């Protein structure tokens, strides 16, 4: 019909060239061509406030510019692969603090030198991420040993051995999971074996473990989503196991619609629409005065954090890429409808039209909470892959509207 | 350039939806699920009216199968993967009539068996495309190997020695070069090439080679581009001599183009443009009739081969990245308005407003000659890549003229 088809030729024109903008602000004012990788404490006019290295964001760079670089023709251009490139040596040799050891920091000196290390494998996911890309566009093996040996390294100390990680845990502490591991691994698992036979069948098994994990975070019946459960999948009490996330819940269900899609099985693909797209959506958005809460509580109850009540950047993004592929993969009009609703509040409230690349922060009433485009947890990541994906998504399904 | 990104607008969308249907047609009526490969002779509506298996189309198709599967997420689809697979296995268990050696055979039975063998290196070239491609998509080393091995094979045998080849040396026979031999060798350069610096390192000075060489073809001080001219880049006589073929001319020129892409060469980009697309335009150019002419004789003189000024479908095809390309590359209007001229025609006049893709076959008045939609030299090659190659161009060109 020409009605839903022009609509969806507009937002894919409007998406795609929003993906030009923040990537020609990342482009002219994230680069470190002193020291290699990049700059992500940006002011909102792109100025460089602090020039510490989140190892987060450098791998996500690096692998975001290369995913574009191969990804869409308009961004294969010899300025992606080399700031990538230049990346990913940075990352190769500081990303490691005890450079035997796979441990990463968490973010390092402009040059380089470790400041902070994480008890976690998020440094290191990004790191064998931004790796795979680098060995997809430029072929040479050395990038791919170190994305398997360092995916290898991961899937052990989540799976055998939670010591190469430190923090040995307290008689108190609770054994308890957190979304975020199953959701990175799985994310791994998908990475690597993209046009990979191999690698796909290698990771098979660890896939399906953490699909199935991701799944064990689905409590009260279906009728809640948890950040945090028991190593046995069994709710948590306290803050703790009441803690809710709607935008991780929605990442983890694209992630899940992704890692289902292949699987041709409509039976687990409806079940993870149904409880990570609209319950967390229907849960987590504000009535009041539009998009999804930061945080909540499962028990309606006042959540501990104070930023709670804000609106971030990145729940909805993911929330365009959850809606959107749920759609194309169900299509189910209820959905499309969403990402309507979701793309044109986030398009309206985080973008920045003065400058370029979107605000990340905005207090519940959707005012700019904090006008830094760049920072400690916001890098050249989840806008531009979420604009690229539905950018993806959408020209595939004008293909069967034509 | 508003006055522009219309048009421009326009013919993204007008080849990109060709594209899907020309994919369609041969999605839907060329892939042989008993023995594999596909059939390229296909009626004007899909119908086949033959089962040989054209070796250099079956290379061909699984290069083009590939190739939009990891380019273009629409068609990132198993459908376009299994079957090129299915190609692939086909050509690794037939291709080769003597397999211990690599000679490939030219045509083979549909379940197989080598049915003549041509004296070239055209068969094993695609073959090489083929396995190359298939390996950037399932990562399989047995591909790449095939590759490099059948690469290296070629190479030997066009500048070690030709007498792997066969075809007996005699007296009376002139020693010369034909411009498709420096075209498929750098044409199968510029595709190892791609995102593999080794393999692009390693034949970059064959790469350099082979443009120097198909630069030797230009004469009468650039005022011809011969088919045919001696291993001396010398101007041959009789009609093999004077044997002009528009299409080739125009298919080498962007194939200099993309190659000079990263030399940067003003003068020679400038040289490529005016010999192998404005001249080769300028005097095979049907101005009666329109349309480009399939043979012409550089001495005006009458040719000798009867299918002469036959409109066929691939010169037209590769006009239209030449000068599309040639515009990137250098923002002539000039070229702008020539792809125009060409895309208008070539559209018009071959496509099949009613099975889908096009006919190759045209008399000199742009009348259908043949109705047949593949056959011995027709297969899912120099459409879809022509659509596709333009689709990505005019990509990138509206998001830097937007």
């Amino acid at each position: 019909m020409e009605k839903e088809r022009e609509t969806l030729q507009a937002w894919k024109e409007r998406v795609g060239q929003e993906l030009d903008r923040v990537m020609a602000f990342w482009l002219e004012h994230s680069h470190d061509r002193e020291h290699g990788g990049f700059f992500t404490c940006l002011g909102r006019d792109g100025r460089v406030y602090d020039d510490l290295k989140y190892v987060w964001l450098q791998g996500r760079q690096v692998w975001m510019y290369c995913r574009l670089y191969r990804k869409l023709e308009r961004f294969h251009r010899p300025e992606l692969l080399d700031a990538a490139k230049a990346g990913g040596e940075f990352l190769l040799r500081h990303a490691r603090v005890a450079p035997p050891e796979k441990k990463c920091a968490f973010v390092l000196t402009r040059d380089g030198r470790p400041v902070k290390v994480q008890r976690s494998i998020f440094s290191e996911c990004f790191y064998t991420m931004a790796m795979n890309e680098l060995w997809r566009v430029t072929a040479e093996a050395r990038y791919q040993s170190e994305a398997v040996d360092m995916m290898d390294q991961i899937v052990h100390w989540v799976r055998e051995d939670p010591s190469g990680l430190g923090r040995p845990q307290l008689p108190g502490a609770v054994a308890s999971e957190s979304m975020a591991v199953p959701m990175m691994l799985l994310c791994l698992v998908e990475q690597l074996g993209e046009e990979d036979e191999e690698l796909a069948g290698r990771y098979a098994q660890l896939g399906h473990w953490c699909a199935r994990r991701i799944l064990q975070h689905v409590q009260r019946d279906g009728q809640a989503v948890l950040e945090n459960v028991s190593e046995d999948g069994e709710e948590l009490s306290g803050c703790l196991g009441r803690h809710q996330n709607p935008g991780h819940a929605l990442e983890a269900g694209w992630f899940l619609l992704r890692h289902s899609s292949r699987s041709g099985d409509a039976k687990l693909r409806a079940h993870v629409i149904d409880t990570f797209l609209l319950l967390p959506f229907r849960s987590g958005w504000d009535a009041d005065h539009g998009g999804l809460f930061y945080f909540q509580d499962a028990d309606g109850l006042c959540p501990t954090q104070l930023e709670w009540a804000m609106k971030l950047w990145w729940p909805h993004s993911e929330a365009m890429i959850a809606f959107l592929m749920g759609y194309s993969e169900s299509g189910d009009p209820a959905l499309l409808r969403l990402f309507y609703q979701v793309a044109e509040y986030t398009f309206r409230q985080f973008r920045d039209p003065e400058y370029g690349e979107w605000f990340g922060y905005l207090n519940r009433e959707g005012k700019v909470a904090l006008t830094i485009k760049g920072g400690p947890f916001k890098g050249c990541f989840h806008v531009p892959r979420c604009l690229a994906m539905c950018e993806e998504m959408l020209s595939a399904l004008l293909s069967r509207l034509a």
